[PDB]
């Protein structure tokens, strides 16, 4: 009754009232390429209130081993022409993080389980937000249809994983010119260090640029300094 | 991402953009009660693009005297829908409903010990096959599908939670929504006429023949046909 149009991703969609997590069904269950796991809520979330999009997509990409790390990058632009189309100007923070205004407000979660990937997506819509985040809601004034919201990713996804099967390397400069970039980040860990985000590579990389002139390729806990 | 408020039917649904039958693929998968399983068009149902084709999983635990009573429970639930659009759905005993006597839903329920399936298919904006007809047909335009689906899972909801309790309390509701007090043939082995009274407490059609015979008519193998 959803009418969907797409090719692949949403030829079937499974909707749960309540889940533990979209993305531990996703992978634990056999699934076709192109099921959407989508959930009002979500009791055990990772990387999620009602009022909130969350879903994960089963993809089986034919595609070399090496472009697989892309996957993230489709959920992340996906969710960019999403909120574009209501007005919303979202930036990635890479790899996996979307942010309006320096504002948190989505993130994506990608498991490769078995020989399936489990492309999961966190968008704030209409629920409430920890202080620092923000969501559709509070970006426009008012409450913004989920199913609208839903019906718009979907199709947006459907198509840049089409062309990602196609032409796998597209993705990258959709990600480039949506990212933020050109400003100093901190790479968290053991040989942690400070630089610039200048780009990403051809391997989906960040390319940082330390002080001292040294580039480093991260392939991760990233913070805008 | 549809918010659904129901206690059980609704807890999932699974959405197909085609299947071969939404009742088929109930049966035979591993699902737990409530699950819905919608499609926008069966290929062995065809069921065409633009009505609702869905299927509910149940597993009431009332004594089999009442499993019979559960294809009540999806005619009286489209009646309902049907009111809230305006539409004067009417029960033709005991698994279709009819607006000014054409088909607009049939109901198709399938049981396997333990797990019951409630099948409903219901013309919205969908094309249909002659004396049949729609919702759209009958509003003069089209309907928003999803707005028929939230109606119907609300509607049956409510009315499944209450025959756990009640299971004689659907008898009533169907006896309000039926035609009756017309003649009717009954087709089966030995086929027969008369006016249709009313059901009895086991959800038998009540019919009078000319002579005065009384019979009842159970569900299963044979066919209700208006004269």
């Amino acid at each position: 009754m959803l009418g969907l149009k797409t090719s692949i991703i949403g030829r079937r969609v499974i909707y749960f009232q309540e889940i533990t997590s979209t993305n531990e069904f996703a992978k634990t269950s056999y699934l076709e390429e192109g099921t959407v796991i989508v959930a009002d809520k979500q009791t055990m979330g990772h990387g999620s209130p009602e009022g909130g999009l969350w879903l994960s997509i089963v993809l089986s990409p034919k595609v070399p081993q090496k472009d697989l790390p892309k996957i993230v990058f489709l959920g992340a632009v996906g969710v960019v022409e999403t909120l574009k189309e209501f007005s919303i100007d979202g930036r990635i923070k890479w790899p996996n993080a979307v942010l309006v205004n320096y504002k948190k407000i989505a993130g994506v979660l990608v498991e490769g389980k078995g020989d399936k990937i489990v492309l999961g997506i966190g968008l704030n819509v209409n629920n409430k937000v920890p202080n620092g985040a923000t969501s559709m809601k509070l970006e426009l004034g008012s409450e913004v249809p989920l199913l609208s919201v839903f019906r718009s990713l979907i199709t947006n996804l459907d198509r840049l994983y089409l062309n990602f099967l196609k032409n796998p390397m597209d993705i990258l400069n959709l990600v480039r010119d949506n990212m933020i970039l050109g400003v100093r980040v901190k790479i968290l860990g053991d040989g942690s260090f400070e630089g610039i985000a200048e780009d990403i590579d051809d391997f989906g990389r960040l390319i940082i640029r330390l002080d001292s002139g040294e580039v480093k390729k991260v392939i991760v806990s990233l913070r805008f300094l």
